[PDB]
RNA sequence: GGGGAAUCCCUUCUGCAGCACCGUUUUAGAGCUAGAAAUAGCAAGUUAAAAUAAGGCUAGUCCGUUAUCAACUUGAAAAAGUG
DNA sequence: CAATACCTGGTGCTGGAGATGGGATTCA
DNA sequence: CCAGGTATTG
């Protein structure tokens, strides 16, 4: 008994199928388990395990950190609150009592209900002085007098709370404060670079200009136009475009060849102008430098928005001017409203439930949605000008704590809380004991390198302390041990050399590793002159004379270099020709230029003496990225450099780690010769081997040191083993099922192993990173094409639209602009057409008005093309709004366009699946197959595993007819593991050859032809560029063994697909999560609502709603009844929440008492996970959705004609075939339009038996009903749509043509406690069934 | 002969750590006047405290939403076994 | 009870490693 | 976007 299996692996499903010699699949019978008459019942061996898909880990990480945020800004305020004890109880003995009871009700409060002072009259009083706690900030910031300890500390707690941002390291307002002075020192910087075209800046208001609420290229545009002779594109206009923060081109400025590209904001500036001033001098650095300067100016001004002269509290003081402000625009709007609009007043003024000021005030109303709401009544009225100028600043009647709050640095807060300190302790000698303790708690920060305080109970953490004690911000320096933990943070994730386990790779950027990396690749290089025979390697002599003079000269070596700066300056050659290396050499001594700029030493850096120590420097420079703990690593070589260099050394970083460790390039020798891999890159004779020789040379050592040095330590468990495979955990999740499965059906098969496995793998918050790239590329562009277009990013949902914007509103194949209301008519085109390479991607897209001007249809676009728009496409390619790969494809043309090789490869490549992840798949499934070795040692592969792409099976149904329409059932999954075990097991059978290219384990027009007519042997005539025939019974052409009968298997698989018994398994699974939903409820009088902490009764502080049940309980036992509490039992489901579960497991029978029930049959409860399935009358079935709710458990087996004629009439694909099959398949749609009554018949059956939604399919027959003289074709597309209503799960809506059907929800689970509950194993075919009316 | 390696250019995704700003919820910020009362007319509004999974023991400036789960038998569990 | 309409926490930033698909040079 | 919880309305 012989057999294969099919496999379809989803991210929601996996079908699988068995199946015979003949193509058939079997069908036994299985035992029944339970206490119901049936004993056994007859299964198909095909079906699907359908499942929830599986999450990521992000949304528990993003919830994980929080909660760790929200315990350490407690522990900030806990930490202020001991330092003001002692002196605070000498005040007010119980001020901080009443502010941890403040959320109580009074009825609740232990002490008087007024926080601060305890009594209304001073209560009272403190609002009247200090209406906002920036008022309170301002005054303790700027007055001299004694203050109330309990307004000290409020005002400090209010900083310590919410204390803003870390983005910008060091000090702030270092006589970068103003905006004048710094635009009055870049005048006077530039003016003295430039003296005979000197910048008139008198009379120019920079406050005002820089600082105006507008966007940077205006504000560039507003102080240009004030400069008479001067363009913004200029010397003086590209340094204000830098200060403003966008990214100015300097090339023009200086005539230069490389594009000296600026930004201010990306990492690389730092580089970027040190590159600019290598081209230019140095000079100009105190230019560049006095720009960067007036840009945090700017920066400044945008958050504090007053004159810093009158006040030690800047920002407080910009709060308070909201305040004034809004205060004063509310009494105008008021009165203006009053005297004009009097009737609106009190919608606008009164209710919450308008987005006027009251909805803003005390509603949900935001900002924006208030802005919105009241701007038609200001452009109503008069007198609303100034106000209208507010509103569109985004500046009118605005709170204090906002959204945009999130500018503010910590620096800020600092300031005032310093200033704060240094009033009051004058007169609290606590304060200035305490000065520096509190400022560190505003200011300290658990570095991302330390990760958690943990000590032993964090499975996250990796920080080591110093002393095992408690860990302060104060004493952080002291316990934690940062070099070890930041050590740590990178070492458990980097790999350690595959070659020699137990050593760690060396830094990428390291000198040794680029050595390696440059005489790999330069000992395979070969030339030829004239005179030569043959190519020739280059020498030792030779290749250590082409480092030293041009590696160590040029960051990068060129080809053209290579011939004229070496073989014509020291070989004497006019003409040589080069192979190994094209354009450029790839690999390159970087690290090497970088350390001779720091350090201005080359023959420190050509000396060997001192390898240790550069290997150490990159290594700390790599290793650390905090600038002090990189310092305090290079002090012990603070003796061989200066200050300066020690300071500029400092301050380069580097970044990743190579592939291979120190003891592999230069460490291990071969015996013989005493030499390193690196002693033999350097010279080899003359046979130059390189890394993949050396170590696979059996003339040498290093291969059997390589050998010897392999571990293989604890082998995972198959689960284990999935978790650590790179892919989706959605995908994973379905890996490890399709295992399971595999697994029962070889028992299902009595231990018997299958002959084939064939498996097959589907392909594989999106707007805001669309919007993102875009805007991201425009503003590097340079382009105002957001100015004149604003988009949402809602709408870059459209594809056109969306490749509209990435290509900067312009034709891609031609010179001119496009027109966005035209979008309609224009084209989207393939780079790399789709009959090659199916890539339907932006990444192979392009948006151009016609695509006839791409040049043929059959290939890249044109030379033509490429000539006219290659410089376009750069710009694309810098301002990243293509990739790289894209920019190639359009660009091949100019290297020779698509060979026939490349046509071949893209063909075979739609067939040979090649994705890592299928392939990790496969290696699983084979290595729990075949166990065994022969007499050589080798494996034996009893058991072939075949992976094919979607494309076979998917042309399969498309040639033969055996449609699929996905909306009809979940049959079709099932159905394509079917087709994939035939379609595969008879495609090795007639072509064994290609088992290297299908199962795992170990002439461009000819395969071409090859792979393009590879499936022909499946059909009986095939017409190929004439018409030719094959014979009825296909063979193999060795064995002569039949491999398919196109007058018999066929129709097999006909049967097959028509079968309506196919087992379809919804995972049942316990719910996990949260325990609720996360809006915190108002007060109600309803037990609905769930408390937020135990003493907070939800009837007097609000609380949850909506727990997630973790699975139901089926309860029988007895509940009290009426006043004289009598017993009287009862069958019910209980559904367990999330939250409960851990409670009732823990002790079921106290938890169930507890809940009123008494009495349980403790043995009769069963536990019913989300979906558990239930029989009913009629083969009626349900799954369970919660403990209230059922979903629909029925699939409806639609016969095979009428999905085929639902296909074909719905034009459900691309209506791809001959013209004269084209008119065979609309006559067949027009012959059988009858057919569509049938389908209609089919449901409506279907629906009276299993749905029971008498007022849904009441308003669908009327609908059908109404719509009978619309066309064929949209029949059809709706009532693909119809089958919404009988699709097995949750009820959803649907529409028919423009009627919608809400859904029918099933509101109780009682009926099902009377059912049949069936217990199903992974597959379906192993059963328990339940008569639960036995029960109670 | 290699779906194996290094390098260059990138693309995409997965794991983790550190931080900010809002939002919500109860309370505090004396509403006034005319009416016996429902109510009417007016005044006012911007701020704060505290919580932000209930909580847990291991008591850390730690942990608490991912992954994994038919039933039955033997099991404390892990597990193995059962058609 | 069964049916109907409404609800549903969100945004921004910093740092690091790995595997990954695929074009290119050299190899095993 | 799904789809289960909830209060309103009968
Ligand atoms: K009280
Ligand atoms: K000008
Ligand atoms: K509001
Ligand atoms: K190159
Ligand atoms: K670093
Ligand atoms: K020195
Ligand atoms: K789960
Ligand atoms: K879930
Ligand atoms: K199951
Ligand atoms: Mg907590
Ligand atoms: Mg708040």
């Amino acid at each position: 008994k012989k057999y294969s299996i099919g496999l379809a692996i989803g991210t929601n499903s996996v079908g699988w199928a068995v199946i015979t010699d003949e193509y058939k699949v079997p069908s036994k019978k299985f035992k029944v388990l339970g206490n119901t008459d049936r004993h056994s019942i007859k299964k198909n061996l095909i079906g699907a395990l359908l499942f929830d898909s599986g999450e990521t880990a992000e949304a528990t990480r993003l919830k994980r950190t929080a909660r760790r945020r929200y315990t350490r800004r407690k522990n900030r305020i806990c930490y202020l609150q001991e330092i003001f004890s002692n002196e605070m109880a000498k005040v007010d003995d119980s001020f901080f009592h009443r502010l941890e009871e403040s959320f109580l009700v009074e009825e609740d409060k232990k002490h008087e209900r007024h926080p601060i002072f305890g009594n209304i009259v001073d209560e009272v009083a403190y609002h009247e002085k200090y209406p906002t706690i920036y008022h309170l900030r301002k005054k303790l910031v700027d007055s001299t007098d004694k203050a109330d300890l309990r307004l000290i500390y409020l005002a400090l707690a209010h900083m310590i709370k919410f204390r803003g941002h870390f983005l910008i390291e060091g000090d702030l307002n270092p006589d970068n404060s103003d905006v004048d002075k710094l635009f009055i020192q870049l005048v006077q910087t530039y003016n003295q670079l430039f003296e005979e075209n000197p910048i008139n800046a008198s009379g120019v208001d920079a406050k005002a200009i820089l600082s105006a609420r507008l966007s940077k290229s205006r504000r560039l545009e507003n102080l240009i136009a004030q400069l008479p002779g001067e363009k913004k594109n200029g010397l003086f206009g590209n340094l204000i475009a830098l200060s403003l923060g966008l990214t100015p081109n300097f090339k023009s400025n200086f005539d230069l060849a490389e594009d000296a590209k600026l930004q201010l904001s990306k990492d690389t500036y730092d580089d970027d102008l040190d590159n600019l001033l290598a081209q230019i001098g140095d000079q100009y650095a105190d230019l560049f430098l006095a720009a960067k300067n007036l840009s945090d100016a700017i920066l400044l001004s945008d958050i504090l928005r007053v004159n810093t002269e009158i006040t030690k509290a800047p920002l407080s003081a910009s709060m308070i001017k909201r305040y004034d402000e809004h205060h004063q625009d509310l009494t105008l709007l008021k009165a203006l409203v009053r005297q004009q609009l009097p009737e609106k007043y009190k919608e606008i003024f009164f209710d919450q439930s308008k987005n006027g000021y009251a909805g803003y005030i005390d509603g949900g109303a935001s900002q924006e949605e208030f802005y919105k709401f009241i701007k038609p009544i200001l452009e109503k009225m008069d007198g609303t000008e100034e106000l209208l100028v507010k509103l569109n600043r985004e500046d009118l009647l605005r709170k204090q704590r906002t959204f945009d709050n999130g500018s503010i640095p910590h620096q800020i807060h600092l300031g005032e809380l310093h200033a704060i300190l240094r009033r009051q302790e004058d007169f609290y000698p606590f304060l200035k004991d305490n000065r520096e303790k509190i400022e560190k708690i505003l200011t300290f920060r658990i570095p991302y390198y330390v990760g958690p305080l943990a000590r032993g109970n964090s499975r996250f953490a990796w920080m080591t302390r110093k002393s095992e004690e408690t860990i302060t911000p104060w004493n952080f320096e002291e316990v934690v041990d940062k070099g070890a933990s930041a050590q740590s943070f990178i070492e458990r994730m980097t790999n350690f050399d595959k070659n020699l386990p137990n050593e760690k790779v060396l830094p990428k950027h390291s000198l040794l590793y680029e050595y390696f990396t440059v005489y790999n690749e330069l000992t395979k290089v070969k030339y030829v002159t004239e005179g030569m025979r043959k190519p020739a390697f280059l020498s030792g002599e030779q290749k250590k004379a082409i480092v030293d003079l041009l590696f160590k000269t040029n960051r990068k070596v060129t080809v053209k270099q290579l011939k004229e700066d070496y073989f014509k300056k020291i070989e004497c050659f006019d003409s040589v020709e080069i192979s190994g290396v094209e354009d450029r050499f790839n690999a390159s001594l970087g690290t090497y230029h970088d350390l001779l700029k720091i350090i201005k030493d080359k023959d420190f850096l050509d000396n060997e003496e001192n390898e240790d120590i550069l290997e150490d420097i990159v290594l700390t420079l790599t290793l650390f990225e905090d600038r002090e703990m990189i310092e305090e690593r290079l002090k012990t070589y603070a003796h061989l450099f200066d200050d300066k260099v020690m300071k500029q050394l400092k301050r380069r970083r580097y970044t990743g780690w190579g592939r291979l460790s120190r003891k592999l390039i230069n460490g291990i020798r071969d015996k013989q010769s005493g030499k390193t891999i690196l002693d033999f890159l350097k010279s080899d004779g003359f046979a130059n081997r390189n890394f993949m020789q050396l170590i696979h040379d059996d003339s040498l050592t290093f291969k059997e040191d390589i050998q010897k040095a392999q571990v293989s330590g604890q082998g995972d468990s198959l689960h284990e083993h999935i978790a650590n495979l790179a892919g989706s955990p959605a995908i994973k999740k379905g890996i490890l099922q399709t295992v399971k499965v595999v697994d029962e059906l070889v028992k299902v098969m009595g231990r018997h192993k299958p002959e084939n496995i064939v498996i097959e793998m589907a392909r594989e918050k999106n707007s805001r990173e669309r919007m993102k790239r875009i805007e991201e590329g425009i503003k590097e562009l340079g382009s105002q094409i957001l100015k004149e277009h604003p988009v949402e990013n809602t709408q870059l949902q459209n594809e056109k639209l969306y490749l509209y914007y990435l290509q900067n509103g312009r034709d891609m194949y031609v010179d001119q602009e496009l027109d966005i209301n035209r979008l309609s008519d224009y084209d989207v085109d393939a780079i790399v057409p789709q009959s090659f390479l199916k890539d339907d991607s932006i990444d192979n897209k392009v948006l151009t008005r016609s695509d006839k001007n791409r040049g043929k249809s059959d290939n890249v676009p044109s030379e033509e093309v490429v000539k006219k728009m290659k410089n376009y496409w750069r710009q694309l390619l810098n301002a990243k709004l293509i990739t790289q790969r894209k920019f190639d494809n359009l660009t091949k043309a100019e290297r020779g366009g698509l060979s026939e090789l490349d046509k071949a490869g893209f063909i075979k490549r739609q067939l040979v699946e090649t994705r890592q992840i299928t392939k990790h798949v496969a290696q699983i499934l084979d290595s729990r197959m075949n166990t065994k070795y022969d007499e050589n040692d080798k494996l034996i592969r009893e058991v072939k595993v075949i992976t094919l792409k979607s494309k076979l099976v998917s042309d399969f149904r498309k040639d033969f007819q055996f449609y699929k329409v996905r909306e009809i059932n979940n049959y079709h999954h099932a159905h394509d593991a079917y087709l994939n075990a035939v379609v595969g097991t008879a495609l090795i059978k007639k072509y064994p050859k290609l088992e290297s290219e299908f199962v795992y384990g170990d002439k461009a027009t000819a395969k071409y032809f090859f792979y393009s007519n590879i499936m022909n042997f499946f059909k009986t005539e095939i017409t190929l560029a004439e018409i030719r025939k094959r014979p009825l019974i296909e063979t193999n052409g060795e064995t002569g063994e039949i491999v398919w009968d196109k007058g018999r298997d066929f129709a097999t698989v006909r049967k097959v697909l028509s079968m309506p018994q196919v087992n379809i398994v919804k995972k049942t699974e316990v719910q996990t999560g949260g325990f609720s939903k996360e809006s915190i409820l108002p007060k109600r009088n309803s037990d609905k609502l769930i408390a937020r902490k135990k003493d907070w009764d939800p009837k007097k502080y609000g609380g949850f709603d909506s727990p997630t049940v973790a699975y139901s309980v089926l309860v029988v036992a007895k509940v009290e009844k009426g006043k004289s509490k009598k017993l009287k039992s009862v069958k019910e489901l209980l559904g367990i929440t999330i939250m409960e579960r851990s409670s009732f497991e823990k002790n079921p029978i106290d938890f169930l008492e507890a809940k009123g029930y008494k009495e349980v049959k403790k043995d009769l409860i069963i536990k019913l996970p989300k979906y558990s399935l239930f029989e009913l009358e009629n083969g009626r079935k349900r799954m369970l959705a919660s403990a209230g709710e059922l979903q629909k458990g029925n699939e409806l087996a639609l016969p095979s004609k009428y999905v085929n004629f639902l296909y074909l009439a719905s034009h459900y694909e691309k209506l791809k075939g001959s013209p004269e099959d084209n008119e065979q398949k609309q006559l067949f749609v027009e012959q059988h339009k009858h057919y569509l009554d049938e389908i209609i018949e089919q449901i409506s059956e279907f629906s009276k038996r299993v749905i029971l939604a008498d007022a849904n399919l009441d308003k669908v027959l009327s609908a059908y009903n109404k719509h009978r003289d619309k066309p064929i074709r949209e029949q059809a597309e709706n009532i693909i749509h119809l089958f919404t209503l009988t699709n097995l799960g949750a009820p959803a809506a649907f529409k028919y043509f423009d009627t919608t059907i809400d859904r029918k929800r099933y509101t109780s689970t009682k009926e099902v406690l009377d059912a049949t509950l069936i217990h199903q194993s992974i597959t379906g075919l192993y059963e328990t069934r339940i008569d639960l009316s036995q029960l109670g």
